[PDB]
């Protein structure tokens, strides 16, 4: 249908934060393909004047995971985190970015 506006592929950490520092809500977020574990994606999420990231675990059979409970894909990870929160420090709950029309 349309494609996902928080797929970023292979960004920098460092420009993942400049595109994310200019974002007003906090919450706003990407996915990445990390530089520095190849193969491996990050979330990078805005909240306040900083930007957190989260490194994407995986099990055994592939499945994605931030803490505890884990998804068949990127997608189900995303969406579920829009809901409860990524971070055990705050209250973060994904959203998506203003794009640039
Ligand atoms: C200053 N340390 C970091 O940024 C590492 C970060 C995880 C992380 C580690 C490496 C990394 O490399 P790259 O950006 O892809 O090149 C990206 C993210 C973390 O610990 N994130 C925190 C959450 C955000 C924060 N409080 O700064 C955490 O507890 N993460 C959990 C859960 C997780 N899945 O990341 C962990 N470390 O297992
Ligand atoms: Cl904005
Ligand atoms: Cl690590
Ligand atoms: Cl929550
Ligand atoms: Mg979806």
């Amino acid at each position: 249908m349309k494609p996902h506006p928080w797929f970023f592929g292979k960004i920098p950490r460092a420009k993942a934060e400049e595109m994310l520092s200019k974002q007003r809500h906090d919450g706003a977020f990407l996915i990445r393909e990390s530089e520095s574990a190849p193969g491996d994606f990050s979330l990078s999420v805005k909240f306040g004047n900083d930007v957190q990231h989260f490194k994407v675990l995986r099990d055994g059979a592939g499945k994605y995971f931030l803490w505890v409970v884990k998804f068949n894909s990127l997608n189900e990870l995303v969406d579920y985190h829009r809901s409860t929160s990524v971070s055990r420090n705050q209250q973060i709950f994904l959203r998506d970015i203003e794009q640039v029309p």
